[PDB]
């Protein structure tokens, strides 16, 4: 591509509109394009006299050569050294003022709105904020005054242009594209890597960033992405000269990016001694900012968010897995390694690649094994890791602390390095930073953690922009603001359930079951009629009725110990609703009634399931979704084992969910003063974390109409102040979930062959899920009925329930 490089970058420095090859460019990565004009060194890169006034300057004669100014002239042309005010005009540092609540922007006349600047952090890990504080009083006002949150979770990959983009578009990676700082697009045949240039086509970056969405609703833009040798200090003040700029050209959104801490963590590792430097000259960096802002009567009209990227773990060259000592045919792969790996055929025409073969020979084969590999389809559904023809289907996840690599030359014609990012996005090693100051942020406010993909719906809110569809929960972010806060109405229930009575005689149903059910009182028939009417329905169902938001056919089923929205489309229920005080008992299933299964008179043999399918599929079983062993009396427990309660299941499963509802559950119900849980099927055959419609299901019960889930969800609940038992809560609630994947084999637990006291718990753990995760592949809303307000409830469905100390 060529640059006509004799045009002149005069007047032009750090312009804003990027102009077309082949004439040259003076905008902020030109030198990335290698297309900036012969002189854009000399009249857009001054260095002289550097970046700081001295008492000497002071009120100097304009001399155009330098760096920056400190003439009288300079805050009139807007390019004074950021500490010109303080040199020179006896003022002091932005630091060193008290903090003093921003109730009400204060902005210069001609300014329409708070301009947002966004400090983007490379590698600064979450801990940073406690462990380098006493280097870092910039950023550490901004923290103590602003809005702060202990950490942001970041987007898996922990990896930079994946998190970068995501910040940027509110989208998980699978959705904007940015997969990976490596990535193969087989549609494309192209490869995207971070040296070169096929990563600037435009074709790689979905979604709407930021930018995009401010400029096509008219709010102007600053260029967020710098050229690596453009120094921060320029960065800061061509930032500054912008904000300088007349009313009409100005623009209203700004980013700023450091490379640091990441370049010194990779070689130094998250806390070396050499990291306090870098630390420190981010902070001055931002010092710098500030203190521009305040000589442009800017720092109470200004938004500043300081956010991170991804955090850094140690990592060392001998810390290396290498699938030369797994695979015999290690020549015959792609692998695209380190902190992740991502594994595909090395030709496309070698029809002996066999992934089953490779994901076997990867399979717990080595006692202390630092990776798992996956199909990606079967990682955990939090990670949002699968729906992308860049993602290859065979992934390993790499444990914290280590790498992946083909074989050992690869790590030495390639120890160096001591830290590295990549993992697990809720490793807390990888957890990122999020502050918010300004006038639109909240004062001295600390908010829970939450994750990246929420940002940019806030951002949208800080710049009065409506937000391009993204992943965020726009509303989940509520409590940050002062205001500018985004009220959204409940969506609407789309189907309305059927309340069925008794319908049907037992012998109308031919479902090839059978229950030791026969034994015969006017005291406790009025008693089950109303149960069954739904007189314990306020007990089991804490929270309303989950909203069906689809176009489908269900029943509501109640009993005395559980209450269901039953499929008369899928044959089994969307959710089943029950809740277990802290005082419930467990119980056996009788040995009478172990393979009890018994036809619903409420339910027409058409839309039941039938035993004879699951005696003939000779792979799959059955459960129940309320659990048998939790019954309130040995009456109540037949309603457990109706056909409307059954749903496939595996064997292998089963070993999973029967610990789940006989062990864990009333764990958790001793734990939390009671728990209320809801659980049900899902079916992601393709993947995108999306309910799937019928015709999307790949696999049955052999024989017969019933759909098998690829996964089950539960949502805990209880009541956050445990004191308060989780069916009498009058405040905020707590709640963990999780989405377990139904698969015929515990080979993803290396060792299941142990009791499940060993191994069960720790899979659940891996599988934990937000409840919006549940509604995306339920089409369900849940939490429609409480007493809170409905930004705290947004913000409760967001909530990842983490499991690290
Ligand atoms: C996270 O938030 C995001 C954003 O909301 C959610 O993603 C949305 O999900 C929708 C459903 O999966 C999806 O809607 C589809 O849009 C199709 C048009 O798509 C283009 O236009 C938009 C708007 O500008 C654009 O954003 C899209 O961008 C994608 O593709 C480009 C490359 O083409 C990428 O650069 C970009 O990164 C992005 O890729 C991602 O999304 C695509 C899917 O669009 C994936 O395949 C990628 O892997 C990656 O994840 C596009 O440029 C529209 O055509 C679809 O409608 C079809 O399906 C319905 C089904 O009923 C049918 O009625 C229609 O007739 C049509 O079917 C016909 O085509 C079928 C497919 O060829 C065919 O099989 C049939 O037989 C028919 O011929 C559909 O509406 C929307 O695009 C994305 N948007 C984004 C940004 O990703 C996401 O779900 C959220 N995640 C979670 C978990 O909640
Ligand atoms: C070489 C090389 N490798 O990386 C970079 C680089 C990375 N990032 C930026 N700017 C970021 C992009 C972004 C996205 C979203 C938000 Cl909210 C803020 C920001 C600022 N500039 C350059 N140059
Ligand atoms: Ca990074
Ligand atoms: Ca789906
Ligand atoms: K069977
Ligand atoms: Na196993
Ligand atoms: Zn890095």
């Amino acid at each position: 591509p060529w640059t006509a490089t004799s045009g002149s970058c005069k007047g032009r420095c750090f312009e804003l509109q990027e102009v077309g090859p082949p004439d040259c460019r003076c905008d902020n990565l030109c030198k990335s394009y290698s297309s900036c004009c012969h002189d854009f060194d000399e009249l857009c890169l001054k260095t002289a006299r550097g970046w700081e006034c001295t008492k000497d300057r002071c009120g100097e004669v304009r001399n155009e050569e330098n760096a920056c100014h400190c003439s009288e002239d300079c805050l009139s042309r807007g390019d004074c050294c950021t500490n010109y005010q303080v040199v020179c005009k006896g003022e002091s540092h932005w630091v060193d003022d008290d903090c003093e609540e921003i109730k009400v922007p204060e902005c210069p006349a001609g300014f329409v709105r708070p301009p947002l600047i966004i400090f983007s952090v490379d590698g600064f890990r979450a801990s940073y904020m406690k462990k380098g504080s006493k280097v870092m009083p910039n950023i550490e006002k901004l923290r103590s005054c602003g809005t702060h949150a202990p950490y942001m979770r970041p987007v898996y990959p922990t990896k930079t242009f994946p998190n970068l983009y995501t910040l940027a578009t509110g989208l998980y990676p699978e959705s904007h594209g940015i997969v990976g700082n490596s990535m193969y697009d087989p549609v494309f045949d192209a490869s995207f890597h971070l040296r070169g240039r096929e990563k600037f086509n435009h074709r790689w970056w979905g979604g709407q960033p930021l930018w995009i969405t401010a400029t096509k609703q008219g709010v102007r833009a600053g260029t967020f992405f710098w050229s690596v040798s453009i120094p921060h200090e320029r960065r800061i003040l061509t930032i500054l000269q912008w904000l300088s700029l007349p009313d009409n050209e100005r623009p209203s959104v700004y980013a700023f990016y450091s490379e640091q801490p990441d370049f010194s963590g990779h070689k130094y590792g998250p806390f070396g001694p050499e990291m306090t430097n870098p630390l420190r000259e981010i902070d001055k960096t931002v010092g710098q900012l500030m203190d521009g802002l305040k000589q442009l009567r800017l720092h109470r009209c200004v938004n500043v968010i300081f956010v991170g990227d991804h955090g850094m773990e140690d990592v060392t060259c001998d810390r290396t897995e290498f699938l030369s000592n797994y695979l015999t045919n290690v020549d015959d792969i792609t692998l695209v390694p380190g902190t992740l790996g991502r594994i595909r055929a090395k030709s496309i025409n070698n029809s002996k690649y066999d992934p089953k073969t490779i994901i076997a020979a990867l399979t717990c084969k080595k006692p202390d094994q630092h990776f798992k590999p996956y199909m990606k389809q079967h990682l955990p559904k939090r990670l949002h890791y699968a729906n992308n023809r860049r993602i290859e289907d065979i992934h390993l996840l790499v444990d914290r602390r280590w790498h992946v690599a083909r074989k050992p030359l690869d790590v030495y014609k390639k120890c160096f390095f001591q830290g590295d990012h990549g993992f697990d996005n809720k490793v807390n090693s990888m957890q990122t930073v999020f502050v918010g100051y300004g006038p639109t942020f909240k004062y001295r406010t600390k908010v829970p953690p939450f994750e990246n993909i929420e940002l940019y719906n806030v951002m949208c809110d800080l710049l009065g922009l409506k937000p391009a569809p993204n992943n965020g929960t726009h509303g989940s972010l509520n409590h940050l603001l002062r205001t500018n806060t985004f009220r959204p109405t409940m969506p609407d229930e789309v189907s309305r359930p059927n309340y069925p009575g008794i319908m049907y005689l037992q012998s109308e149903f031919d479902l090839g079951c059978t229950c030791d059910d026969k034994v015969e009182n006017k005291l406790e028939e009025l008693n089950k009629r109303l149960h069954t009417k739904g007189s314990t329905k306020e007990r089991h169902l804490l929270y309303g009725r989950p909203a069906v938001l689809y176009r489908t056919s269900y029943d509501i089923l109640y009993h005395t110990d559980f209450e269901s929205g039953y499929s008369e489309i899928f044959l089994m229920p969307l959710w089943t609703s029950y809740t277990i005080s802290k005082q419930a008992e467990v119980s056996s299933i009788p040995e009478h009634l172990t393979n009890c299964v018994r036809p619903d008179v409420r339910v027409s043999p058409g839309f039941s399931q039938n035993c004879l399918a699951y005696k003939n599929d000779k792979q799959m079983s059955y459960g129940f979704l309320f659990p048998p062993y939790l019954s309130s009396s040995p009456e109540a427990k037949y309603d457990a084992f109706l056909v409307t309660n059954m749903v496939p299941m595996y064997p292998a499963f089963k070993r999973v969910w029967a610990y789940f509802q006989r062990v864990l559950v009333k764990k958790y119900a001793s734990e939390r003063n009671g728990v209320n849980v809801i659980s049900g099927p899902i079916f992601d055959y393709n993947y995108d974390g999306l309910r799937d419609t019928e015709d999307e299901i790949k696999q049955y019960v052999e024989g017969s109409s019933i759909p098998v889930p690829t996964h089950y969800y539960s949502i805990i609940t209880s009541c956050l102040d445990f004191t308060q038992p989780a069916d009498k809560c009058d405040g905020p609630l707590s709640v963990s979930s999780f989405i377990l994947p139904h698969r015929p084999d515990n080979d993803e637990s290396c060792n299941s062959s142990e009791d499940e006291s060993k191994w069960v718990e720790e899979l659940m753990k891996m599988h934990t899920a937000r409840v919006r995760d549940i509604e995306h592949l339920t089409g369900l809303d849940f939490y429609r009925k409480t007493s809170r307000s409905y930004s705290e409830i947004l913000t409760l469905k967001t909530y990842l329930h983490t499991y690290e100390s």
